[PDB]
């Protein structure tokens, strides 16, 4: 890790996708994972 640590964002807990630390935007892809509409 020889760069600079910077831009910690979050980890979908299904897959390995990161997305905008806290958003409702996210919870969408969560709810696809299941089945949803
Ligand atoms: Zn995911």
């Amino acid at each position: 890790g020889s760069s600079g640590s910077s831009g910690r964002a979050m980890k979908c807990p299904y897959c390995d996708f990161y997305f905008m630390k806290n958003g409702s935007d996210l919870q969408r892809h969560i709810w696809a994972h299941e089945g949803v509409k």
